[PDB]
C-alpha cells in the first residue's frame, strides 16, 4: 500500500506562453571553423570562440534601444552590420519593416534606405560573401551597395509592386514550392547573384475582403493561383555585382513532357557553374541541369519521372571546392515497400552516357537531408530515420569506396534521442540541438573527440518546470494494417490509472508529405488538456505519412479521403478496446489540411456504435480543391482544366450529410491567405443545406498563423473552452 | 373502462411552415365607389360589386400556367391584365422580374419589351390611372406607351445603372425614409408623370464581399451613404405622356438651414398641382410646398419644426375633388406629454397673414393615417389609435365646426377590436380587416347601414388551426416609469402548472416609432418555442417608441438605447417576482437595431445580483451607429462629421466588455444591406480583446430580408436550438 500524491499544479493555458517554457535557442551558425556567430542569449550576443572558452562582446544591450531589431546579422567582414524591425510588423513568412545599418564596436544606428528616398520599409536585406557588399529589396527591386557607405545602385528595377517579383518569391513560391521567401543566391566569388524573376500578371487574381480596416473598407487584391489557373512564369538570372552586371538568361529544357517550369532548386555549382532543379507543371517530371551562369549555356545532368508525383524537389546540391565530384539525395528502388530516399553520388562532370548513381546509405530507411561533406578523405554527415521513422538521428559515412556509415552521438544527457547537427567549414567543430523528447540541448561537439566540450545551452528552468508541473505521460503503440505499419503516439495524463475511465481526442494532421508522430518535444493546447482537463489524445500517421515509404506516400495519389479516413477511424476503433476509455466523452481535432480530415471522419460506424464523435472541429479547413493552390491540387490530383474527374469526390460534403449528433466547429480567420474563407462558407452553405448543428468563431482580418501572442493565447483557450463542454459529464 | 382519449398536440415549427398558417388575404382594393378587386384568395382572380353579391371573375386559374406569376395588376379601365413573374428581389421592395401583358378575359399573354430589345429583366413597369396607358423602366430609364399595342417609346433615359435613378429609390431612398421604392407618381387624369431624379455620383460606396459565386467571387459594389457622408442628390421632375414630352423641374425653398434635402412626402394636390415635403439634412426642417407643373415653380405652403426631430413623413395629406382644405396630420401641442398628431386643417390658398390650421382631431391619443374625405358631408374617415395605443379603430371626424368623431369601428367585432380600413371613390362602400389578437378578417361594409353584408374571407383554415393546437394565452400589463407609460405583453402555453417553474425570454425591437407589444396575430419562433419549449417571452415598449407621445419619442435624441434598456430592465425586476419563474435561466433576443440592445442590456447588476441573462443572442446587431446610414445616425444622435460624441457613447463596445463567462449567440448573413457585416466584425474583434465566451453562424451571399422559406426555416430552426440547450437543466 502505497499514495504517492505528487500533487505538483497541472498545466495552465498560460504555461505556454510563461517564460518558463520560452524555450530559447541561440541558433549558432559557423562564421569559422573555429567559432559560431552565437546569437542572443538573454540580451547581449557574444562570439563564443570555440578554441578555447573565449567569448566577445559582438552585440550589447544595444538593439533593445533601437526600437527593438527583431532581427540581426553582421556582415562577413565582422565590421559593420544590419538590424532589422517591423513596423505594421506581417510575418507569416513575409518579413517586411525597416532595415538599419549599426557599427560593431556599439550603436551608431544608420537607416539602410532606398536611393533618393529617406527611412522606409525594405522586404530584405541579407549580406554578400564577402567583406561588407550587401543588397536591399525595395518594392520589388534588388539594389546593392558593395560599400556600406556606397550610394545605392539600381541593379535591377523592373519589378513591380505585386505584378514582377523578382529578388523575392511570390505567395505560391513562398508557400507551396520553394517555402522560403528569398530568390536570389550569391556566387561563392561574391561577384555575381543569380535571381528568379516571376511575372504574375496572367495569373488570376483574388481579392480578401476586409471588415476592421475603415469605415469603407476595401478588399486587399493579390493574385492565387489555383487548379486549370494561370500558374506564376518564372524566370532565371544572373547579375554581376561590379561592372556591366549584364543581366543572362538561362534557357530551361524543352522536353515534351516539360510544358512549364518550377525552379523548385537553383545553386551555384562554382562560382560560375550552377546547378537547377526544373520540374515540370504536373510535378511528375524533374530535371536537374548544369548551367554556365556567365556563359547560360545549359545541359541536362539527371532527369526523375514518376507516376504520381515527386516528393521533397528541395534538394540541396552539396558541392565540393572547385566543383569536383558531389552529393545528392533521391529516391532509389530499394526493392519492395518504397523506393527510399537514400543518397547518391555524382561525379564532377557526370557524361551523358551513364550517372552517377551511388548509394552511399541503403536499407529500409531515409535520409531527412544532407547535412555536410568534408573533403578530408571521407565524411558526409546527415541526419536520418535509419533507427526509427518517430526519430532523427545523425549519421555520417564515407565517400571512398568503404561506405561505411556510422553514428556520432546515438543518446546524450537526459534522455535526449532527437538529433539535429550542423559542421563548420573544416570540421573542426559541429553544433548539434536535441529538440527532443527532453529540453533542446543546445551544444557544441568536435568530431574527433565527439565529446561536449562545454554546454552552450541547456535551459535548466526548462526541466525544473517539467518537473513542476504534470508533464503527461509520453507513450507509443505501433499499429498495423494491410501491407504497411503504421506509427501512433498515445498520451497519458501522469495521473492516469488503468481502472478510470478517461476521455479521448484524436489529433490529425496528414498533411500529404509530412508526419505528426515525431519525437520531437513540443508543448501545445493538447498538452494542457491532458494537463488540465486529463484525456488521453491519439496522433496516428496513416496512408501518406512521409519518410515511410514512396509507395506508401502515393497511395493516396488521386484517392484522397477514404484511406487516412481509414487509418484514423481504425485508430479510434483500436483505442475504443480498452478499459480505460469511455465512448461518451470521444472527439476530433485537425487544423489546415487536417481540418479537412477533421471534417471527413465524423461517420457513424455500425448502428449501435454511430456517431462516432460527440464532439468535433476544425481550423481552416481545406474543403475544396479546385479553390485551392494549383501547386497544391495539380501535385496530387493532376492539371485541370480537362475535366479529370478527380475533384466531385474530394469535396467534404459527401461525407458532412450525415451530421446527427456531432457538436461540430469551425475557427477561421477572416483574412486567411494560405486557405481562403470561401472554403469555410462553401462548407457552411452545404451544411445548410443538409440542416446540421455547428457553431463557429471567426477572427475579423486576421492573417493565417496566428503571429501574435494574444491571437495564439485566445485561440487555445477558445479550442479548450469549446473542448470542456463536450468532454463534460 | 376505455375513457378514449383528450388533450391537443402542441405548435412546433414544422406547423408554421405548413400550409395550414397561410394568411390568404385577397387584399381587394376598391376600383370604383361600388366594387373593389377582390384578389385571389384560394386561386382564380374575381371581381366582385357591393350591390347584390355580384360574381364577375375576371381572370381565371391560369395564373398557375402563366409560369406562376408572382404579381399581377388590372388595366384601369378594366380591359388588360400586367402579370409579374421569376423575379430575383435584391432589396425589400426591389422585385426586378419579367413583366407580360395580357387581355382581360383570357389568351395572348404578352411579353412587355424595351424598344429594340427582346425580353429582359425589368425594374418596373406599374399602371396609369385612366385607359390603357402604362410606364415600364428599363435599366433606370423611363419609357411610356399611351396604347398597348403601339411599340415602346422613349420618354426619359437620364437614368444611370446605380448612380442616376429616374421614378426608383436607391437604397437610402427606398429603406430609410420614403420606405417603398415608389418614386414616381400619376396624375389624375393620366396626362403627366411626376419622377424623382436620385443622383448618386457624389455618394460614396462599399463592397459587398461574395463567398459563393464562383472560383474568384468578387464583391458588389453599391452606394450605401454611412454616417457623415453625402446624401444622394434628388430633384424633381414632371413630363407629360403626348408631344414632346418637355421635362419641367421643380424648385425647392431656399432656406438657410434646408440646403440638403429629402422628398419625403409628394402626392398630387390636383392633375397639375402637387403638394411635396422637404425635410433638411439635419431632418429639423419640414416645408410642404405647393407646386405647379406646367411652370415648374413651387410656391411655399407651410413649415414644421420640433426641438428634436421631424416624425411622420410620408402621412399624404387627402386634397378635396375641388382642391379645397386638404387635412394633413401635424405636432400640436395636446396639452402635456408633447405635441400629439393631430389632424391641420389647410386651406385651397391660405392667406400669407395667416395660415387656416384647425385641429380636427383631439385626445390623448392619435391618428396613425387618414382614410379619405366624404366631399358630400362633413365625414372624414381615418384610422386611429383613439382607445389605445396598441390598437388601431376606424373614425369619422368632423371636417366642420361639429368635430364629432363617430364610433364607426368602434369594437364592432367581439374577438379582433382592432381594425383596418379602406373606403372607395365615393366613401360609401369600405372594406375592413381585423388582423387581431384574434384571427384577421376581411369583410366589406358600408358606411351608410354600417352592415356586414357578407365576410371576404374568414380564414376558416386559420380558425380551424388555432383551435388544433394549444395556443399561447395572450396577456398584457401596463407599466409606468416617472411621467412615462410603457405597456407589455406576455404569454403562456395556456396549459401552464404552478409547481413547475418557467424561464423568461425577453425580446426587444425598440426602434423609435415602432411597436413591439401590439395586438397584432402572428405566427413565429416565438410562440412555437412557448408552446412545445415551455417558456414565457416579455415584450415591453419602453422610451422612444412612437404612438403614444411626440415627447415620449423626442426625448431619446442622442439617448437612443440608454432608456429603452432601463424600461427593459424595470421589466426583468419587476417580472421575475413571480412564484413559477426564475432567475437561474434568463434570455434576450434581438434583431437589427434591437440586437445592440440584446447586446446592451448585460451588465453584472451591482455585483451580487449578477448574470442577468443565462443564454443571449442576437441578430445582424449594430454597436458603431457611425458604419451605418447618415439618415439613422444623425436622426437621433446628432449629425455626424462634428463630433458629437454620441457616436462614442453608443458603442456596447465598452459595455460588452465585461460578459465575463455568460454564453453568447451571433447570427448574421453575409451579404447584409441593413447593418453591415462591419459591426458584427468589429463586435468580435472587441470580444477578443475582451476575451469572452461567444458563437456565431453565417449565411453566405444572402440578403437581410430572408426572401425565401427555406432560409426562413433554418433560421427558426437554428435559433430555437439554440435555446433549447440553454434553458433545459
Amino acid at each position: 500500500e502505497d499514495n504517492s500524491l505528487s500533487q505538483k499544479k497541472k498545466v495552465t493555458v498560460e504555461d505556454l506562453f510563461s517564460e518558463d517554457f520560452k524555450i530559447h535557442d541561440p541558433e549558432a551558425k559557423w562564421i569559422s571553423d573555429t567559432e559560431f556567430i552565437y546569437r542572443e542569449q538573454k540580451g547581449t550576443v557574444r562570439l563564443w570562440n570555440v578554441e578555447t572558452n573565449t567569448s566577445t562582446v559582438l552585440i550589447e544591450g544595444k538593439k533593445i534601444e533601437s526600437l527593438r531589431a527583431i532581427r540581426y546579422e553582421i556582415s562577413p567582414d565582422r565590421e559593420y552590420a544590419l538590424f532589422s524591425y517591423n513596423v505594421e510588423p506581417i510575418y507569416q513568412h513575409s518579413y517586411t519593416g525597416y532595415y538599419v545599418l549599426s557599427k560593431i564596436p556599439h550603436g551608431d544606428p544608420q537607416s539602410l534606405d532606398p536611393p533618393e528616398v529617406s527611412n522606409a520599409k525594405l522586404q530584405y536585406a541579407g549580406w554578400g560573401p564577402k567583406g561588407q557588399q550587401l543588397i536591399f529589396i525595395f518594392e520589388n527591386n534588388i539594389y546593392y551597395c558593395a560599400h556600406v557607405g556606397k550610394q545605392a545602385i539600381r541593379v535591377v528595377s523592373t519589378g513591380k509592386e505585386g505584378v514582377i517579383y523578382n529578388g523575392l518569391s511570390d505567395w505560391l513560391y513562398e508557400e507551396e514550392i520553394l517555402k522560403t521567401h528569398i530568390a536570389h543566391w550569391w556566387s561563392p566569388d561574391g561577384t555575381r547573384l543569380a535571381y528568379a524573376a516571376i511575372n504574375d500578371s496572367r495569373v488570376p487574381i483574388m481579392e480578401l475582403p476586409t471588415y476592421t480596416g475603415s469605415i469603407y473598407p476595401t478588399v486587399k487584391p493579390y493574385h492565387y493561383p489555383k487548379a486549370g489557373s494561370e500558374n506564376p512564369s518564372i524566370s532565371l538570372h544572373v547579375i554581376g555585382l561590379n561592372g556591366p552586371t549584364h543581366d543572362l538568361e538561362m534557357m530551361p529544357p524543352d522536353d515534351p513532357r516539360m510544358r512549364e517550369y518550377y525552379i523548385t532548386m537553383v545553386k551555384w555549382a562554382t562560382s560560375t557553374k550552377v546547378a537547377v532543379t526544373w520540374l515540370n507543371r504536373a510535378q511528375n517530371v524533374s530535371i536537374l541541369t548544369l548551367c554556365d551562369a556567365t556563359t547560360g549555356v545549359c545541359t541536362k545532368k539527371h532527369e526523375d519521372e514518376s507516376e504520381a508525383w515527386l516528393h521533397r524537389q528541395n534538394e540541396e546540391p552539396v558541392f565540393s571546392k572547385d566543383g569536383r565530384k558531389f552529393f545528392f539525395i533521391r529516391a532509389i528502388p530499394q526493392g519492395g515497400r518504397g523506393k527510399f530516399y537514400h543518397i547518391t553520388v555524382s561525379s564532377s562532370q557526370p557524361n551523358s552516357s551513364n550517372d552517377n548513381i551511388q548509394s552511399i546509405t541503403s536499407g529500409d530507411w531515409d535520409v531527412t537531408k544532407i547535412l555536410a561533406y568534408d573533403e578530408k578523405g571521407n565524411k558526409i554527415y546527415f541526419l536520418s530515420t535509419e533507427d526509427l521513422p518517430r526519430r532523427r538521428q545523425l549519421y555520417s559515412a564515407n565517400t571512398v569506396g568503404n561506405f561505411n556509415r556510422q553514428c556520432l552521438s546515438c543518446d546524450l544527457v537526459e534522455n535526449c534521442t532527437y538529433f539535429s547537427a550542423s559542421f563548420s567549414h573544416s570540421m573542426d567543430f559541429f553544433l548539434l540541438k536535441c529538440e527532443g523528447p527532453g529540453v533542446p540541448m543546445v551544444t557544441v561537439h568536435n568530431t574527433t573527440d565527439k565529446k561536449k566540450m562545454f554546454d552552450l545551452e541547456t535551459n535548466e528552468h526548462v526541466k525544473k518546470a517539467i518537473n513542476d508541473r504534470q508533464m503527461p505521460k509520453v507513450e507509443y503503440r505501433d499499429i498495423e494494417i494491410d501491407d504497411y505499419n503504421l506509427p501512433m503516439q498515445i498520451l497519458k495524463p501522469a495521473t492516469f490509472t488503468d481502472t478510470t475511465h478517461y476521455p479521448l481526442l484524436l489529433v490529425v494532421d496528414g498533411t500529404p508529405g509530412s508526419q505528426s508522430v515525431a519525437e520531437k518535444f513540443e508543448v501545445s493546447w493538447e498538452t494542457v488538456m491532458v494537463s488540465s482537463h486529463g484525456a488521453v489524445v491519439v496522433k496516428c500517421d496513416g496512408r501518406g505519412s512521409g519518410f515511410q515509404g514512396t509507395k506508401l506516400l502515393h497511395e493516396v495519389r488521386r484517392r484522397l479521403g477514404l484511406l487516412e479516413e481509414k487509418d484514423q477511424m481504425e485508430a479510434v476503433r483500436t483505442m475504443l478496446k480498452e478499459q480505460y476509455i469511455d465512448r461518451t466523452r470521444v472527439a476530433v481535432f485537425g487544423k489546415d489540411y487536417g481540418g479537412y480530415l477533421s471534417t471527413y471522419i465524423l461517420p457513424a460506424k455500425g448502428e449501435n456504435q454511430g456517431q462516432t464523435f460527440t464532439c468535433g472541429s476544425a481550423l481552416s479547413p481545406i474543403t475544396d480543391f479546385k479553390l485551392y493552390a494549383s501547386a497544391f491540387s495539380e501535385r496530387y490530383l493532376g492539371l485541370h482544366g480537362l475535366d479529370n474527374r478527380a475533384y466531385e469526390m474530394t469535396k467534404v460534403a459527401h461525407r458532412v450529410s450525415a451530421l446527427e449528433e456531432q457538436q461540430f466547429l469551425i475557427i477561421h480567420p477572416t483574412a486567411d491567405e494560405k486557405i481562403h474563407f470561401q472554403h469555410t462558407a462553401e462548407l457552411i452553405t452545404q451544411l445548410i443545406r443538409g440542416k446540421a448543428n455547428y457553431s463557429l468563431q471567426i477572427y475579423p482580418d486576421e492573417s493565417h498563423y496566428f503571429t501574435s501572442s494574444s491571437l495564439k493565447q485566445h485561440l487555445y483557450r477558445s479550442i479548450i473552452n469549446f473542448f470542456v463542454e463536450c468532454f463534460r459529464i
